[PDB]
């Protein structure tokens, strides 16, 4: 069995979830297996507004 950030992208922390898809996982070592690529928080640029 296996999972991906799609549905999970940025859902704020609980430590007691399999993934930290969020901004404090790197404090904790527990977050998705390619979160810098996946779960990224928004970077925004002039032309995207959306999540």
């Amino acid at each position: 069995d296996q999972e991906s950030c799609k549905g999970r992208c940025t859902e704020g922390f609980n430590v007691d979830k399999k993934c930290q898809c969020d901004e404090l996982c790197s404090y904790y070592q527990s977050c998705c297996t390619d979160y810098t690529a996946e779960c990224k928080p928004q970077v925004t640029r002039g032309d995207v507004f959306t999540m």
